[PDB]
């Protein structure tokens, strides 16, 4: 049984994978697996993806998350951060026919306020980054998603849908 | 005047909530009638319906059938619209650039297997219809939407998530 957490930037989706590592989830953030492919092998961070992409194919994070979670049982895996078809479609062909996409939406307008009040920041540049999010895939991924989770009130009410999904999908 | 986006995928039940509003009193512009009027003067001889639509965006560019929907509208009208079936973020700029801001995007969504459990009561064909709308942008509107409404269960939750919505956007 694996989970696919997929959300535009700041949708709070990490908070979703937060929830599943207590109820006892082995979850893998796809960017941590990129980030350690570059410390060996870069060169921004995004630079570093999109050159693996182009070598490898567009489901190449996909697999080396494969690589990470190794030979071993579990009741539940959860990969935090699917941005593209092609990787979902590698996830499946690995790990077979009981992967789940959970898409969390926050409005465009609630997410900028969000990563604004964060300890660029300009409304141009979040737009932007978006759409550069949008050109890899992520509204496809949303689109085809087997539950979306609104994260656009508060914390509890957020918890709570979280953990109806979760009940729907195990 | 508020301007009311409906979008999903084919079988979604976003029609439904088109339903829903005319129901009420609003009026709704199904974008694809407008296409189909289009059609008639401009189409080929026995062309495709999508092949038509991917025709008119070639020619007039990616808006064209919010310019359509705009025009089937009138200058002279100034009340409360739905224009049901958006495609395009191109389409959503549009209807900004055309009718303002007070411009509402919703979204309708089911899960890919029930939606195409609800179409066939031929499976490579509807994967492949998804594809297209996909291609015409459809995941970016549902990325970037104000709402997104599930229909997942039956018709009455389906109606009371619908109202809720529409009462915030009244
Ligand atoms: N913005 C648009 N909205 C709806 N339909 C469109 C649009 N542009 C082209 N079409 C054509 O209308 C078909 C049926 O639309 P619908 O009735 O919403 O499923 C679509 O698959 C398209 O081929």
């Amino acid at each position: 049984k694996v989970i696919l957490i997929t959300g535009m930037p700041g949708s709070g989706k990490s908070e979703f994978a937060k929830l599943l590592k207590e109820r006892g989830a082995k979850v893998i953030v796809m960017s941590d697996v990129v980030r350690k492919r570059y410390s060996i092998e870069a060169e921004r961070l995004m630079d570093f993806a999109k050159r693996l992409r182009e070598i490898y194919g567009d489901g190449v994070v996909a697999r080396l998350c494969v690589e990470e979670l190794g030979t071993s049982n579990h009741d539940l895996v959860v990969f935090d951060g699917v941005r593209s078809l092609a990787e979902v479609e590698e996830f499946k062909r690995l790990l077979g026919d009981s992967v789940y996409i959970v898409a969390v939406h926050s409005p465009p307008k609630i997410r900028y306020k969000r990563m604004i009040e964060r300890l660029s920041k300009e409304i141009s540049e979040l737009i932007r980054r978006d759409r550069e999010e949008l050109k890899l895939g992520i509204g496809e991924v949303i689109a085809m998603a087997d539950y979306i989770i609104t994260n656009d009130s508060n914390y509890e009410e957020f918890k709570r849908r979280c953990e109806e999904v979760t009940d729907r999908v195990l």
